[PDB]
């Protein structure tokens, strides 16, 4: 029911996704692991709240059948709250490098000015990373199952209703319940990627047109591949969750910048995305990875 | 009710224990961690344990051992257990060194006595941190919890060492009775290579007599009836287990090397030349 041009758009996105998403995290190697003034105090107080929302226990399953489990320390008002940030910095960097590869395979993204390619990836990196994380999220166990690595949310003593208070965790449970297809996920990634109102975009109109065509393909896909009455508003549900994911990005990018101030964790590539220190000059790593 | 000489002996032994037993394992660092075949496989499964590492920050690293698939996975934790045993032994060496009765012995007998009692004295110290209700050796920041096995206690108690640890804990001995057991085990005159048998045998007898006198002057209850003869029976049992597990350790060593340099000196059957590390540690000072 889709046009051939729409069918090819989905084929190119699914192809890019297959080539750049390591669903088993098999190539995520060599990562760090946790080891065995008044205004400045205000900055620390805000960071303590930020780190507490998304606390997870880490699990590593070995080839031999062993299981190494790490349980996060409870907040004792010290640098113990930053125990997993170095590992999460290596994971986010591994994910963003694959998100950069995803965009490069897409022909419509390659034909853009590289300044616009950097700005689109700078504004969408968190969003396409959470979208990929959602596909490995088990809502029954609250665990991101990333190959041998597993990340299980801790109970926080409140309940699933205390977890849903956190917009990020609510995004993951709600998106997982829509039970989207692989094609609908990759279309969400494209719609997020080709956001015309990202900071620094100059081809605003050209990018907006691309986004509209991706959304129409997703809208038409939902019409032609799902029972029409029951999934009548599924497209609008996806788009509203994409708008919420844009909001969550702004919150957590600023949470990450607060934590970076008091306690640096960012990798050189994540630093460029965060703006920590011309668009090409400020993003030399991202520029080189795109230029390849 | 004890003589002054007996009281001082208990006092020297308790002072040595406090100075040489790192009950928190706080100075146990830089240890390896996890990253004929039929005889070994059943042995290691009986003593299967999960490892827990609690951090200063409050974090907990837990290692669950792999199930026995018949491969080498059975010896996953042995490299770490060898570094643990060796740390305990070096504190045992320090314990002996401080004892006046032991330091005045010939260096050739200090090596021979410690060679024969090293396992026994470690297991005695391990029993003091053993929680029988949880089957977990609580070694400060490190914990070693016995993994579940079909049959439970019944099936695990078939392992002589686990049976020794559950039985010894049941006697709920005092620190004084533990440290005197260490001395009786240490000053074993019939250990291989001792040449001053009579001097060591005389020392052993006075330790045993002091232990008998301590129990009579401090433990009037019916549960502690025959407690001295029970303890002496257990020290005889631990000597048997020492031979079993020292021979089991040599079999596992042949197929899969795990022993530290100091343990290889222990297992190697001039005495000073054949035990160069143990010789150095004895000459070194507390
Ligand atoms: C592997 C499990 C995924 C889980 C799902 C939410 O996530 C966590 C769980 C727990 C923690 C945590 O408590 O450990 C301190 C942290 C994160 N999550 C990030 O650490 C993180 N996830 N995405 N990003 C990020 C990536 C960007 O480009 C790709 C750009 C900006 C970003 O953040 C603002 C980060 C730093
Ligand atoms: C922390 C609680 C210790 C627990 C109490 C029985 O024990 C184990 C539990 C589990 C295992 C295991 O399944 O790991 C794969 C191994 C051991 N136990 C030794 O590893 C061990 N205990 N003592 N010694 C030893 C020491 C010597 O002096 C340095 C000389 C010879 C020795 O052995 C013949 C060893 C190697």
């Amino acid at each position: 029911g889709l046009t051939e041009e729409q069918r090819m758009m989905i084929r190119e996105l699914m192809d890019a996704q297959m080539k750049t998403f390591d669903t088993t995290f098999s190539h995520f190697k060599n990562f760090r692991l946790p080891g065995v003034s008044r205004e400045e105090a205000a900055k620390w107080s805000q960071v303590r709240k930020d780190l507490c929302s998304l606390k997870v226990s880490l699990q590593l399953r070995g080839e031999d059948g062993s299981v190494w489990n790490y349980k996060p320390p409870a907040d004792s008002g010290g640098k113990e709250i930053f125990s997993l940030l170095p590992h999460m910095a290596d994971m986010s960097t591994y994910m963003f490098k694959g998100i950069i590869s995803f965009a490069k395979v897409i022909s419509y993204f390659r034909d853009l000015p590289i300044e616009d390619q950097i700005s689109l990836l700078k504004g969408a990196a968190f969003e396409l990373c959470q979208l990929r994380f959602n596909t490995v999220f088990n809502a029954e166990t609250g665990t991101w199952e990333c190959g041998r690595l597993s990340y299980c949310l801790e109970d926080t003593a409140g309940g699933f209703q205390q977890l849903l208070l956190e917009p990020m965790l609510k995004f993951h449970y709600m998106l997982k319940k829509l039970q989207l297809h692989e094609e609908e996920y990759v279309l969400m990634q494209a719609i997020s990627l080709f956001s015309p109102d990202r900071p620094g975009v100059l081809q605003h109109r050209v990018v907006d047109q691309l986004q509209e065509q991706f959304a129409i393909t997703l809208k038409s896909y939902i019409e032609c591949n799902r029972p029409q009455p029951a999934h009548r508003f599924l497209f609008l549900k996806i788009m509203a969750m994409l708008t919420e994911l844009r909001s969550i990005n702004a919150q957590h990018t600023q949470r990450a910048l607060r934590i970076q101030d008091i306690h640096p964790f960012a990798t050189p590539l994540m630093q460029e995305l965060f703006g920590i220190t011309s668009l090409t000059e400020r993003h030399k790593i991202l520029h080189r990875l795109l230029q390849e």
